[PDB]
């Protein structure tokens, strides 16, 4: 097989002295690296950026003919990574170069056999503070028809964390628009929770971290993501060869999905990053 899924609810990608590189969530699907060395034990696969080794064990083949592999296409706009059968995020502008409604497939969604992508949010230093301003965050929610959101009106407060701990102001928006559906998720709403951030604070078990209120779940959030990842050297979103993606979030596709609200969110607000 060419392609391959991921069985457990998480498995490891490994180098070829077996040293775990990075993690990736059930249902991704790998491509098998044919200038590699397979053997029955190991597969040399390539996801998100990766080139390593998963163990068979882990893996499903699949048939392309049948089954649901990532792609990319054009809709002479956009260009959208299909992440899952019914998902699609828009990640590039347009070029000339791509075919409208053409599927085109891509180990890292900027190599392509007939053009290459900037995705220059992926690879962003998170320390540059953002060109908006809280006044300009705040006109997002209703420029996007983001209604019932606990992060309306909270632009000062990011521009703060921004200010305070050197991380740009549009990534945390972003971040905490992805991981929390725009401060409207269950977690969002019990615990201020914006950005996915677990500990084992308030149980025995790992459960998403408490925030007193948004303020000090935006400020809190963004001291955790300087202190455990800007701080340790992961200072882009990237993907799972290299950035906050390698740790943060097993889905494999966790960078671009915030690069691509970012682009979003730029593009609504006149382009200034
Ligand atoms: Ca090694």
């Amino acid at each position: 097989a060419a392609y391959y899924q991921v069985v457990p609810v998480t498995a490891n990608v490994y180098d070829s002295d077996g040293e775990k590189l990075s993690y990736i969530s059930q249902g991704s699907v790998v491509w098998l690296d044919k200038d590699r060395k397979s053997d029955d034990k190991r597969l040399a696969i390539t996801i998100s950026g990766l080139s390593g080794y998963m163990k068979t064990e882990d893996l499903q083949a699949l048939d392309a003919s049948k089954d649901f592999i990532p792609y990319y296409e054009s809709d002479g706009h956009r260009f959208y990574h299909y992440v899952a059968q019914n998902a699609s995020i828009p990640v590039a502008s347009h070029l000339s170069d791509m075919e409208v409604g053409k599927k085109y497939y891509s180990a890292d969604g900027l190599h392509f056999d007939g053009f290459k992508l900037e995705n220059p949010f992926l690879f962003k230093d998170l320390t540059e503070a953002t060109n908006y301003s809280a006044e300009e965050l705040d006109k997002v929610f209703s420029l996007l028809n983001i209604n019932n959101s606990l992060l309306e009106n909270k632009g000062a407060t990011f521009k703060e964390a921004e200010e305070h701990y050197h991380i740009n102001a549009l990534y945390l928006l972003a971040h905490s628009a992805l991981e929390s559906n725009w401060g409207r998720s269950k977690i969002a709403k019990d615990k201020n929770n914006f950005f996915g951030i677990t500990a084992y604070d308030t149980t025995p078990y790992l459960s998403a971290k408490t925030f007193d209120d948004v303020d000090k779940g935006i400020l809190g959030a963004t001291k955790w993501i300087k202190e455990n990842y800007i701080d340790r050297g992961r200072t882009f979103l990237g993907n799972k060869a290299s950035g906050m993606n390698v740790e943060y979030a097993s889905d494999p596709y966790w960078g671009e999905k915030i690069a691509s609200v970012m682009m979003k969110i730029n593009e609504k607000l006149g382009g200034k990053d």
